[PDB]
């Protein structure tokens, strides 16, 4: 009879209880997830920082290498410049005699 | 205490409480779902920017050869020039002896 209404009583006194935790859950998992979007957004702008910080270096190495390549021509020229002048020294040597 | 209407009260306000727990739960189903993909996308960018440091390191490494190859080259047509104005400036001299 009175004897249902007891098993109800404790049905919904555990649903309201089982309600309070189930919300502060949801609030919780809100929490710990816009933390979470802000970590993942904060290495999105890592990672594309760091894309166009080795784009930097790869022209970088690339003007680096073309102006090498000048260089060594350019002291192949002067070597050359060089060892022409020490022959027409030599021959100018040779013909004082 | 005759009347068992508390019951049907009762079992209306339970029926109601259990179909907003079917609501609630699906709710934290789809928020720990959401929050699993959100933890596996951060730990595939952490990846990707350990990955990005490394390739860096390597790039800046190469260019600071690079500017350092170019230094000694710098240096060495400084060092001829200079070996040529020398040459000259003697074939300059012996020349203006035997015009004297």
């Amino acid at each position: 009879l009175q004897t249902k209404v007891s098993e109800l009583e404790t049905a919904n006194r555990e649903l309201i209880d089982k309600k309070y935790k189930s919300d502060s859950t949801i609030r919780d998992l809100k929490a710990k997830m816009t933390s979470l979007e802000e970590e993942c957004q904060r290495s999105k702008q890592q990672v594309l920082s760091l894309r166009r910080e080795n784009s930097a270096l790869d022209s970088e190495c690339h003007e680096k290498e073309r102006l090498m390549n000048q260089l060594q021509t350019r002291v192949a020229v002067l070597e050359q410049e060089i060892k022409d002048k020490d022959q027409l020294v030599l021959r100018t040597k040779e013909v004082l005699e």
